[PDB]
């Protein structure tokens, strides 16, 4: 458990397939995040203060589906938009970009269901 040792990468553990979705879906490194419908990220009421660990916001205009960063998953790993394959740990349904700090969360699928070349 050494931190940032001759580590030249900072993926989701392994991503893989969500490496393929972050190439395939425009969004940025620093910036990359899983939003999961509103019902389900917010069904726990601590769930919603979790994910915003930096007090940050949701999906730009709509207040419900947050998005959780890779450095946020490292932080608690939010699995309320985190789901996990043997593809390694993937984005549970909405893909999309979100800042940590604050401000909403910006998604280039909507209507794509957040899926991945395998």
């Amino acid at each position: 458990s050494l931190p940032a040792s001759a580590a030249k990468n900072a993926k989701l553990a392994t991503s893989a397939a969500f490496a393929k979705q972050a190439e395939g879906t425009t969004c940025n490194v620093g910036s990359i995040a899983c939003c999961n419908s509103p019902a389900e990220t917010n069904n726990d009421s601590l769930l919603s203060g979790l994910l915003g660990a930096g007090l940050l916001n949701g999906l730009s205009g709509n207040t419900g589906s947050a998005c959780a960063k890779a450095s946020l998953i490292d932080q608690l790993g939010l699995l309320a938009l985190v789901d996990h394959t043997e593809e390694g740990p993937v984005c549970k349904n909405i893909v999309a970009c979100c800042p940590e700090g604050t401000t909403n969360c910006v998604a280039v699928d909507n209507a794509g269901a957040g899926t991945k070349a395998e």
